[PDB]
C-alpha cells in the first residue's frame, strides 16, 4: 500500500533517507494486533481512528481525553491518516490527567492494569503499549514497565525532552523496554530528544501531524511523538509476523536504518525506525 502526502514522519519510516512524500507500507496494517496507549485517553469518536479506538481504563473522573495528548499518540499508531499501523486496534488507558500529568502510582497502576486487561483481548498478532510519559528516575516505574513488557507486551517509551541522558529518566532508563528518542524530517536528532546507551531507537518526533481532541489534528513535537511511531511499527510488524513482543525492539533496531541521523551523541544508537517495506 502506499499513502500520498503522508506525515513526513510516515514516509520516514518507510523509507532509506529523509525528504519523501509517501508511506509505503504493507496493507495488513496492523491488523490483529492492539496497541494499548497509556497517556491522556484517546478521543475514540474521532473519524480517523474508524471506530478501531476504545477507552478500556481510566484513573480520574472521566476517560474523555481533555488534553489532547493521548489522542495525537494514538493517532501516530493507528489513525486512518496519520498512524503506521492503520488497522491495529486501540485501547486508552487514561492515567494522565487533563493537564497531561499523572502520579506514579497510577501510571505504575495503568502499566499493571494493560499486563493484566490484554488477557481478555482477542489481539491474535500480539499487543502493544506506547507509553509517551515519563519523569525523573524511578525503580518501582521502571519496575512496572518491565513488568508489563515480562508479561508479553511491547512496551515502546518515551526517552524524554530534556536533551540529556535518558538514565535519569523514567520509564525510560529501564532496559528491558523499547526507549525511544525523536528524530526531526532532516534526521537529526530532535534538539529535545533525550540520548544516551539506554536508548534502543529513534522515530520521527518533531512536527509530528497526528489526530487531536475536538475531532482535529495538529502538529506537535516530543518523544511523545517517536514513542508511536515505534509502538505502530512493532504492531505492523508483529501483524506480518517478523516479531514478537519479546523481540520486536531488538527486530526493530536490527532493521532501522543506520547511521543516518546527525547530532547523536558517542554512545547513543544511531537508529532510525524503518519498516523495510519492499513492494
Ligand atoms: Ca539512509
Ligand atoms: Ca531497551
Amino acid at each position: 500500500a502506499a499513502q500520498t502526502n503522508a506525515p513526513w514522519g510516515l514516509a520516514r519510516i518507510s523509507s532509506t533517507s529523509p525528504g519523501t512524500s509517501t508511506y509505503y507500507y504493507d496493507e495488513s496494517a496492523g491488523q490483529g494486533s492492539c496497541v494499548y496507549v497509556i497517556d491522556t485517553g484517546i478521543e475514540a469518536s474521532h473519524p480517523e481512528f474508524e471506530g478501531r479506538a476504545q477507552m478500556v481504563k481510566t484513573y480520574y473522573y472521566s476517560s474523555r481525553d481533555g488534553n489532547g495528548h493521548g489522542t495525537h499518540c494514538a493517532g501516530t499508531v493507528g489513525s486512518r491518516t496519520y498512524g503506521v499501523a492503520k488497522k491495529t486496534q486501540l485501547f486508552g488507558v487514561k492515567v494522565l490527567d487533563d493537564n497531561g500529568s499523572g502520579q506514579y502510582s497510577t501510571i505504575i497502576a495503568g502499566m499493571d492494569f494493560v499486563a493484566s486487561d490484554k488477557n481478555n483481548r482477542n489481539c491474535p498478532k500480539g499487543v502493544v503499549a506506547s507509553l509517551s510519559l515519563g519523569g525523573g528516575y524511578s525503580s518501582s516505574v521502571n519496575s512496572a514497565a518491565a513488568r508489563l513488557q515480562s508479561s508479553g507486551v511491547m512496551v515502546a517509551v518515551a526517552a524524554g525532552n530534556n536533551n540529556a541522558d535518558a538514565r535519569n529518566y523514567s520509564p525510560a532508563s529501564e532496559p528491558s523496554v523499547c526507549t525511544v528518542g525523536a528524530s526531526d524530517r532532516y534526521d537529526r536528532r530532535s534538539s529535545f530528544s533525550n540520548y544516551g546507551s539506554v536508548l534502543d531507537i529513534f522515530g520521527p518526533g518533531t512536527d509530528i501531524l497526528s489526530t487531536w481532541i475536538g475531532g482535529s489534528t495538529r502538529s506537535i513535537s516530543g518523544t511523545s511523538m517517536a514513542t508511536p511511531h515505534v509502538a505502530g511499527l512493532a504492531a505492523y510488524l508483529m501483524t506480518l509476523g517478523k516479531t514478537t513482543a519479546a523481540s520486536a525492539c531488538r527486530y526493530i533496531a536490527d532493521t532501522a536504518n543506520k547511521g543516518d541521523l546527525s547530532n547523536i551523541p558517542f554512545g547513543t544508537v544511531n537508529l532510525l525506525a524503518y519498516n523495510n517495506y519492499q513492494a
